């Protein structure tokens, strides 16, 4: 059984694995530490930005942010190209989802405004989704470094996964923004060897990744079937036992899809 699987990648790769599944019509939920806390790491940013495109007009989009290289201190490969010229809202959520830059998470949270440089509204944004888990305290790179036990920079795979699915596969956007969150999680750049590794090629994949230190690795992805069947896929992975330099073991993810993907076909 599934169960059983999971438990032998957690003994494989020496590392506490968490999934969750929602129910569909045709299949059963699916779910393994669904109710234990994960770090978020990056996967906050799908959240983040469908709270910034439903706090505001579509033109908002066009909203110049300006920022300087002192603001820049995390991995941004697209914010350090444009300290002169500034970038655009559309731009900082097309970077923060995409190639996971830092200082466009920052940027995003600061746009949502009140205390914490966002984060309190971030958090505040999940409560009115029915998220009631998961919080958000710090920013990039912070939120990545918090000592395991530690519930701040939380969520947990059934939390995120109920959030995701309400984003691209409810209501929780009108159609023109949701349209926009969904194509930025399309042409992600950073998830080729997690939940995508695990489904065949035919099976199309939008997701968001997040890393950090204590080996954490996540995935949180929306999954297609060939003939068009939409199901919700977050995987949630840490190694804390090997300390804060522990490194991440993508294959868990892949492999763990994997055993998604096998009982999702039957």
């Amino acid at each position: 059984d599934l169960a059983d699987r999971f438990a032998e990648l957690e003994r494989r790769y020496d590392a506490r694995l968490g999934v969750y599944v929602p129910a569909t019509g045709t299949t059963a939920a699916i779910e393994y530490r669904a109710d234990e806390r994960f770090a978020f790491c990056a996967t906050f940013k799908a959240p983040l930005v469908a709270a910034v495109l439903h706090q505001n007009p579509l033109t908002h989009l066009d909203k110049l942010i300006t920022y300087t290289s002192d603001d820049i201190r995390s991995i941004s490969p697209v914010a350090q190209q444009h300290v002169q010229t500034g970038m655009t809202i559309g731009q900082l959520c097309d970077a923060a989802i995409r190639y996971s830059d830092g200082t466009a998470a920052n940027l995003l949270l600061a746009d949502l405004g009140g205390p914490g440089g966002g984060t309190a509204a971030f958090t505040g944004y999940l409560r009115s989704l029915g998220d009631t888990v998961s919080r958000l305290d710090a920013e990039e790179p912070e939120l990545n470094r918090d000592p395991p036990g530690d519930e701040r920079d939380t969520t947990t795979p059934h939390a995120i996964a109920l959030v995701l699915q309400q984003l691209v596969l409810g209501n929780a956007l009108p159609p023109d923004k949701r349209a926009l969150l969904t194509d930025w999680m399309a042409r992600n750049t950073t998830g080729a060897k997690r939940i995508r590794a695990g489904f065949p090629a035919d099976w199309k994949v939008i997701d968001k990744t997040g890393t950090g230190d204590y080996g954490r690795a996540n995935d949180i992805a929306v999954v297609w079937s060939p003939t068009g069947v939409p199901y919700v896929v977050a995987v949630m992975s840490d190694r804390a036992g090997g300390g804060y330099d522990a490194e991440p073991r993508e294959a868990l993810l892949a492999e763990a899809a994997t055993c998604v993907a096998g009982v999702l076909a039957l």
